């Protein structure tokens, strides 16, 4: 034991003794498994990325459809620190419609994705909104249909400007799509200082305010990244929140999260790099 905080001695102790694979393992070992019947049907083979990742049934978003309402997609509800997140698989090209039918029925003001459509080569996500302004996209089986309005490019993430319309309605929201470019699948972001940039710039946004539903969060799986991103956001309101910030133990921070949807981080180094991302945005809180 050493003396001289709570967390940053943790850390030390762990890069120390290199324990990370093995901290790791028992998150793993000690995470909740809960049924996902509705994701394992017949009929849903075809909405999952993924055949070993699916949405507890417990926690999975519905859609508000006649048909069938499965989505690969999960609510996370974090009760102290009063955030809650959808977490979902990257769309596929006959679940896009479902995807954005989400964003409306649930309110959501802010989409976080956190991988490209490509990478190395093989195919992660459908290209689920317009890269052109000029050519707007309808999904005909949900009745939206999806304009780009604007969007700015910077080093390691884009964030664009939406306009999502409801076509039975004629309602219009302007949805926030913030996209890191540079974090790449089982890998870390480029540095804790872009990633925290990137979290600041979506919480400055609004779009994680309780005044609107829940940011829907996605990587390829909606599980590695999309973990690691919300698991050091959620950490830092709880060291906002709480009359003692060290008091906030990862590890079970993590495993509370996981109750909501299965193997979140997926790595042991995305574990490493979400406890120097929460030490580092410490100072900025
Ligand atoms: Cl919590
Ligand atoms: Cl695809
Ligand atoms: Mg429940
Ligand atoms: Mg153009």
């Amino acid at each position: 034991n050493l003396y001289f905080s709570e967390m940053e001695k943790e850390f030390e102790q762990i890069d120390k003794s290199g324990s990370w694979a093995a901290i790791y393992q028992d998150i793993r070992h000690e995470a909740s498994d809960f049924p996902c019947r509705v994701a394992k049907l017949p009929k849903n083979k075809n909405r999952n990325r993924y055949r070993d990742v699916s949405p507890f049934d417990h926690s999975r978003i519905k859609l508000h459809q006649e048909d069938n309402d499965y989505i690969n997609a999960s609510l996370i509800k974090m009760e102290e620190a009063q955030r809650s997140y959808i977490l979902t698989q990257g769309p596929l090209p006959n679940t896009c419609g479902h995807f954005w039918e989400m964003v409306w029925e649930q309110k959501s003001r802010g989409v976080v994705m956190l991988n490209r459509v490509m990478e190395k080569g093989s195919l992660k996500c459908a290209q689920y909104w317009p890269q052109k302004e000029e050519k707007e996209m309808i999904f005909e089986d949900t009745n939206l249909k999806l304009t780009l309005i604007s969007e700015d490019i910077k080093s390691y993430y884009t964030v664009r400007q939406l306009e999502l319309e409801n076509l039975t309605t004629q309602e219009t929201r302007e949805i926030l799509h913030f996209h890191y470019t540079t974090w790449p699948d089982f890998g870390v972001p480029e540095s804790p200082a872009s990633f925290l940039n990137f979290l600041f710039k979506v919480r400055e946004s609004g779009s994680l305010s309780p005044e609107h539903g829940p940011v829907v969060v996605h990587c390829s799986a909606g599980i590695g990244r999309s973990g690691t991103f919300c698991l050091a956001d959620t950490c830092l309101l709880l060291m906002d929140k709480r009359k003692d910030p060290s008091s906030v133990d990862i590890k079970k921070v993590l495993l509370e999260m996981r109750k909501f949807r299965m193997g979140l981080i997926q790595t042991a180094d995305q574990l490493r790099f979400s406890y120097l991302a929460v030490i580092e945005g410490a100072k900025f809180i």
